[PDB]
């Protein structure tokens, strides 16, 4: 007991300064190119954005993959020749800087480009506007780098969200003050096709713009999609190009006012966020045509919309989550979720189906009447659940061959594991006289089910979110997907037949997880990959063997990318009383003396879509928590039920009661790593985390106060009527709907429960945060005080909801140590 | 040792009971009025507003004054209600947006009526209440009740708040109001309404507005009314109104948050930046015509026949203005931007023509201005230091082509004094049709004489509600001093003929706040000292007519009557041989020889004396309750605290934070050795909104000195603090950049502690006046340096914390962080 408890080292705070300091003291977005010269040693060339350890900025880079290999290290040759990316001091525009938010991208530079293979075209954001440059082609392989040339323009502020023409290189797109622009790369001619935007709560239509909601809880970065083909209608030869958009109207969203960066203005930013229960924005896709003549001088150009209202036709949709087209420009298609989230529909939508917008009612009827019979929305797929739709982005229509669809689809609510399957749809015209009005039924479009054969299966997922993607082969029958088949804990490339669902082999190594990019080709991949043990590399596998059976091709190392006091963690794992399988994470202590009794920092996070539990590098992210047990911390990470990767009925645990089941799991599993390991002091635990962790963190507290002395709530949500639409309804319902679970999960409500003693509650928050708002720790503040309840604070005035700048970083790790030293006892 | 006194260490809740232990206004706003009846038992009834023990609101109320009271006996007058079972207050103390802000202007913390009008023949009163408007009856020619009186709601066609009521003097028919920034006129008799002023429309596409005083006005001059009723009628019957028009176009936007948290929205708010752009002001008339059945014929809009800008290139803001008591000239109180130059204008109401878009109309009624008509500088105030607005001006009645007025003067010698002035108005004579550019004293009337009522090292009362009562059949001006000391507010008189004997009528040992009947027989004294609570007595002037400066004041009747250990004032001097007074609170059952910790609480800047002889313990509760615990409280008055004159006052000009905390530390070393008790190795430097910030210089540059500090709502960079109050003491930030750098401590915060535990910062978020940016802007600057810091914020609370539960959680915090750290 006296000797037994470990006493942690007092430090002054510049000694806790020098501690952070001393502390402190990778190639993606990848495009496969083949060189067609076999006189040169090269096979291919890879293009790639990278930061190299000597820059400060992320910028564009390529290797030169060789022919035959005698182990290889690939040299990162530069393809902007001494370019500055990054604006002045890092200062981005308003709306870039939003975009860098919604994204959570903490490096400086080029973060998205645009490609054109056949081409070479490069287009990208830089210096808050707009640059290209040419390389491969045509144009030819360049030795040393090109200097990149600006895109003048006529317009006023930023261009936002650049995108080539697939159709046509020659021409490309962007968004300029809320709506739909393009212009010729070759001639410099710009033309603007949407007239949407004008004041500011005076001015509320937008187009080709995805809108807060969508941007951060639905995953949607773009709101306009260029079709992939022309057509060559008119009189005289001219060639047609077409663009598919969000229209949107925000009047009857709810304003709130956020900070400004320039705090020495004292002044706000307005801003549409549509908190739970309110109005979302009122959506239309729309169509805008634009027809070019052979020396590619835009001739016309022209609004459409749909024959009957978007709200009449798709009466229960609330949301539009993902759009594109068919892959020969036949139809558009769409991806749209109730306000529910528990019904999903992938919609067609012909061309022919949209007629040109006009404000006088004669002439609609008369474009409405010129509509064929035959044409009409063909909705091929309907996911439904009592659970929700988490959003998939894999759907891949192949081409016909009329009168039906075949297409891979990504569906988790069937089974509840995300799976592929292959289906086919049957589209039959139903016949409809468009001018007449029209009232739906309850599946008025729904095409029938031919077949739909399950190509994936198991207690495992297909990894369809955040990125993830999968990589079809029509040559071969082959559809090449990441997931989670070996273990929840590492990510894998496996590749199965979408004609024959036959064996999946895995291609990826076990005992790490895998972060992968296939060639177009499929003659090599990428993988960058990591354990918790081992730092990331990056490595080129190519696969090889004989073409007779190429699910076998078995993936040989050809060359190498990226190569390497840490002390890593040790995953474990345990079952609840319950019988589910909870992982879990330890740092222990470093030069532990055993008998000895630490004091435990328990990170948390513990809300849905994130797993902190997995066999990947942890110290890039969080040194923290190692740096923490450096000075003799037990620092413990559980990935309770609510968190992903486990499927929907694991994550479904949340559903309606957000508070109530995470902390027992993290209690369960704080008890668990005290019996296995013989280091914890459970008189000396402290909570902590950010966002969900720091609403997780004040709930630790409030209800179970004997098993945590502190905690550190960072961000912390304690008003979920405060939060938005998309992410709180989803999981809690309408407040209407769940008055018991908004109130019992809303700790800015339980503030009598909250400790009587000070130094136990260290509430942290951005000032400039405009996902969780300052309101909220102000909210809480406001409720300490009304019950007579002690408190610690700290602001960073220029941080919004992540703490970017280092100097801000520092002081506030300097700060989480002296909080721990000084009273965590 | 065993000497040093450690404080009991008490838990949170322990504290808690402590601060709710501790904690578990007087009649203001005087209007005397004779009883026109020799039968009747009563001499006068006393009106005014009063708030009793047991009620929650301020209410309008009255006593009776008896003709003949037992000496024998203490008479106690009744407190009778005029309102029958009204509530003034709204519903949950919720007021409108422009209501509160003028709340927070005038420092009201009280609920209910604040203000109000009374026409005195008529005995018409008009005020505020409920967020709308109110009137009764009593006295004059509606004769005096004995019970109370509901009273009549007055109906309107007019949306928002109707701010700003005054009844017309001329006739008490009508009345007038501001309602969305323009001038409105009413008739309380017949219902009608008629709007006056066309400057506001349906805020940043909106910046013009028309009498109203804009925020730096009301916050750093003192001004909460932006128009002027003329006194008297032109004759149908034409009645006037002068007022202020502004356009706020250029004065740059700032976003406050707004009390209602939960919509996370914020107000938009002109406010002028020390260096940047005040309102283009001007004063206009506003003229309507009236016929014998009451009815609003016709409405004019009248403006100076040239520009404002043109005959006055040099007035940056409009201290103050009204009408001789004849309605012969309308005047106005001019300042420039430096504020060292002060001008008295009268304003004639022919040099008024009608507002046209016509050039021909206008040049018509150009051309018919008379050529004698003109502007009369009467009085020119100039200074090194600055001007302070003194509200005394009171002219005399003209006994034509001369004007006789008092003054209130502090430039002259360095201490405020009344001066009997004459000017001579001579017609130069003006070509008013065709424009020209007057220079430097164009309009300077001649003075006649300039005779000194009073002199001396001390000042009279001229500031912040005080005044002079003028009696013109005797020849006496009766006003408000520290002629006995600086400690005491004293009520004196003397002959405005024959500048003599000044004669004391308050008993010293106490500091009083006076109010006289205008019939001079008798007055109330709300007065206290540091040792004793606070009284109301009512005192009636006796004695020979013949002789009426030496009245003898007699006691006639009382109004109100009263752990606390009271204070003790003291002085020391300087090593430069400046007296400063100083206050302590002695450590609660002190044991000599124990050396205790102690608190230095400061304010510390201009237009604030702590230091005096009157009651702390009501405002200053907290101080008591930190000795009850065993600190010492330390109050010091250093060099640019008021009271004391321009000279001592002057000390801070273009050095703010460099001169007070130097007063400070030579206050708290003479404490040390005076009285036993000072652990010096235990100080902590504790103050609110100057004194936040004077508590951070403490801690910047007296380390060794000072082992924490708790910052309220500091001011930490005077670049971001308004034009009004920074220019005159700071000047404007191109002037003085080595004195804004060296008095904000958000830039010397190298220099603040790399131990934690000795700073806490607390702010009101809602705070309109140092805006939270003062402590947020510290905190970024205290995270670049990687210094520690402590932090409280109040979401529901401005610039003073007014709801009680925020008050005890305040209180609770000092105490903990005290005991523990301390
Ligand atoms: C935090 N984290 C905030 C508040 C609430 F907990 C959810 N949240 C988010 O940032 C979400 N918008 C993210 C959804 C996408 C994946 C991470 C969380
Ligand atoms: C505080 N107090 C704030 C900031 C600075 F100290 C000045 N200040 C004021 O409120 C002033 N405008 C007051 C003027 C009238 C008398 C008291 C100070």
């Amino acid at each position: 007991d006296p000797a037994a408890r470990f006493q942690v080292q007092k430090h002054s705070w510049d000694g806790l300064r020098s501690i952070i300091h001393g502390s402190r003291k990778a190639p993606h977005d990848f495009q496969f190119v083949q060189k067609t010269d076999e006189s040169g040693p090269h096979s291919h060339r890879l293009y790639y954005l990278g930061m190299p350890y000597g820059s400060r900025e992320n910028s564009l880079l390529y290797s030169e993959i060789p022919k035959k290999v005698r182990l290889l290290l690939l040299s990162w040759k530069q393809m902007l020749d001494h370019f500055q990316a990054t604006p002045h001091h890092g200062v981005y525009s308003r709306e870039e800087e939003l975009l860098r938010e919604r994204k959570r991208l903490g490096v400086f530079g080029i973060t998205s480009y645009d490609f054109h293979s056949e081409s070479g075209l490069f287009l990208f954001q830089a210096s808050n506007s707009l640059f290209h440059c040419r390389d491969g082609g045509k144009n030819g392989f360049m030795v040393s780098p090109m200097k990149p040339l600006e895109i003048k323009t006529q317009c006023s502020g930023p261009r936002m969200d650049p995108k080539i023409c697939p159709a046509d290189p020659a021409f490309f797109s962007f968004i300029n003050n809320s709506d739909l622009w393009v212009a010729n790369i070759e001639t410099g001619e710009e033309r603007r096709l949407t007239f949407c935007h004008q004041n500011v709560l005076d001015d509320p239509k937008s187009a080709g713009v995805a809108t807060f909601v969508i941007q951060e809880e639905f995953d949607r970065f773009t709101g306009y999609w260029w079709c992939p083909t022309a057509s060559w209608e008119g009189s005289e030869g001219l060639k047609t190009l077409r663009i598919l958009y969000e229209e949107v109207d925000e009047s009857e969203v709810e304003v709130i006012h956020v900070p400004s960066p320039a705090l020495e203005e004292r002044k706000t930013d307005s801003y549409r966020y549509p908190r739970t229960g309110s109005k979302n924005p009122k959506i239309a896709l729309k169509l805008a045509e634009f027809q070019t003549d052979s020396q590619g001088k835009i001739v016309s150009t022209q609004e459409k919309e749909l024959v009957q209202p978007f709200s009449s036709l798709f009466p229960k949709v609330e949301y539009i989550a993902r759009a594109g087209w068919t892959r020969d420009g036949k139809y558009a298609w769409a991806m749209f979720l109730d306000r529910p989230q528990q019904w999903l529909q992938l919609v067609l939508l012909p061309p022919a189906l949209f007629i040109p917008s006009t404000e006088n009612e004669e002439q609609r009827l008369a474009s409405a009447r010129a509509v064929p019979r035959n044409v009409q929305p063909y909705v091929v797929y309907e996911e439904v659940t009592n659970v929700w739709i988490n959003v998939h982005d894999i759907f891949y229509p192949f081409p016909q061959s009329e009168d039906e669809l075949c297409f891979l689809r990504a569906n988790e609510c069937k089974t509840g594991f995300c799976h592929l399957y292959k289906v086919t749809a049957v589209l039959k015209s139903q016949g409809y006289d468009w001018s007449e009005p029209f009232s739906p039924g309850e599946d008025e479009f729904k095409c029938p089910i031919k077949e739909e054969i399950a190509l994936t299966s198991g207690e495992w997922e297909v990894l369809a979110r955040h990125g993830s993607k999968i990589w079809v082969n029509e040559e071969t029958k082959l559809v090449y997907f990441q997931g989670t088949k070996d273990t929840p804990l590492e990510h894998h490339l496996y590749v199965v037949s979408y004609e024959a669902a036959g064996e999946i082999v895995r291609l990826t190594t076990p005992g790490f997880s895998h972060s992968c990019s296939m060639s177009q080709n499929f003659d090599m991949f990428v993988s960058h990959y990591s354990s918790v043990s081992t730092p990331p590399c990056v490595h080129v596998y190519k696969l090889s063997g004989p073409d007779d059976d190429p699910l076998h091709k078995q993936p040989r190392f050809w060359a190498s990318m990226m190569e390497a006091d840490y002390v890593p963690p040790e995953i474990f794992h345990f079952h609840t009383r319950s019988d589910v399988r909870l992982y879990g994470m330890i740092y222990k202590p470093h030069a532990l003396q055993p008998g000895k009794k630490h004091p435990t920092v328990l990170f948390v996070y513990g809300g849905p879509q994130v797993q902190l539990v997995n066999n990947s590098f942890k110290g890039i992210k969080y040194l923290r928590l190692n740096t923490l047990a450096s000075l003799g911390y037990a620092v413990v990470v559980i990935d309770g039920r609510g968190s992903c990767q486990r499927g929907l009925r694991f994550e479904g645990a949340l559903k309606n009661q957000m508070g109530q089941v995470e902390i027992e799991d993290q209690v369960e599993g704080l008890q668990f790593v005290a019996e296995k390991y013989g280091f914890i002091d459970l008189s000396r635990v402290a909570i902590h985390g950010w966002s969900y962790g720091g609403f997780l963190s004040l709930m630790g507290l409030i209800h179970k106060p004997q098993v945590f002395k502190v905690a550190i709530a960072g961000a912390p949500v304690t008003v979920w009527m405060a939060y938005d639409t998309g992410y709180t309804e989803r999981y809690m319902d309408v407040p209407e709907n769940n008055q018991h679970g908004y109130e019992a999960g809303s700790v800015a409500l339980h503030v009598e429960k909250l400790p009587n003693e000070p130094n136990r509650l260290l509430i942290l928050h951005g000032f400039l945060d405009e996902n969780v708002h300052f309101f909220h720790t102000n909210f809480l503040v406001s409720q300490l005080i009304r019950a007579g309840k002690p408190y610690q604070l700290q602001i960073y005035p220029n941080e919004r909801h992540s703490i970017r700048c280092p100097e801000s970083g520092e002081h506030y790790e300097v700060t989480l140590l002296h909080f721990l030293q000084e009273y965590l006892h």
